[PDB]
């Protein structure tokens, strides 16, 4: 009873600290993700915690706000880094029919955002990108232009790509993503561009 109320008060104080941290925000995306996870776990604990109902649900309101602004913030920061790298690749490539290259990324979400921005700004171009990860792992994301032939499907594209790397692929005809592991990146890049060109007839 009293102990539960005290714990709830501590949680609220903790909640206040978390909110302050959020206002402050964090430069590292990883720390932003960690904060969102702390929000989810904390809300789950409050859900089954013992305390007066009014305070419990009032705090639930505050913390749900905290999660919305936290997740919105992390999504914005990923959009920022993805935009910067997207411009970095835009400066040196021509808007050809097909652009197949590699870009350094920290997570697959950011890579996907790069592909979507790139296709949004170059509508008549199909895109595939690979990201090297430590310890030999490799990520893949690709998107096919809407104007492109329907015979060209992204899922089969990344399907062959990761299929050569022994990985896995998933998506739809328009967008696809996958994982693999291979020493030579130019082999996967060459297979992707070869296949895609073979379809683009």
């Amino acid at each position: 009873a009293q102990q539960a109320r005290e714990l709830g008060q501590s949680l609220a104080q903790e909640v206040k600290a978390a909110t302050e941290r959020l206002s402050l925000g964090s430069r590292d995306v990883a720390e932003r993700l960690r904060l969102s996870k702390d929000i989810g776990r904390l809300i789950e604990a409050v859900e089954t915690s013992v305390m007066p109902q009014w305070q419990r649900r009032e705090l639930l309101a505050t913390v749900k706000m905290l999660q919305r602004r936290a997740n919105t913030a992390i999504r914005k920061l990923q959009m920022g880094q993805a935009a910067k790298k997207t411009q970095e690749l835009l400066e040196r490539h021509s808007k050809g029919p097909l652009i197949v290259d590699t870009v350094s990324a920290e997570s697959l979400s950011v890579l996907v955002k790069v592909v979507r921005q790139l296709c949004e700004q170059a509508p008549s171009t199909s895109v595939l990108l690979l990201s090297p990860q430590p310890m030999g792992k490799v990520l893949c994301a690709c998107q096919v232009a809407q104007g492109a032939m329907p015979t060209f499907t992204a899922e089969a594209w990344a399907l062959a790509v990761c299929s050569h790397m022994g990985g896995k692929a998933w998506g739809s005809r328009v967008v696809a993503q996958g994982t693999g592991s291979t020493t030579d990146l130019e082999a996967a890049l060459s297979i992707a561009q070869t296949y895609a060109l073979s379809q683009l007839l």
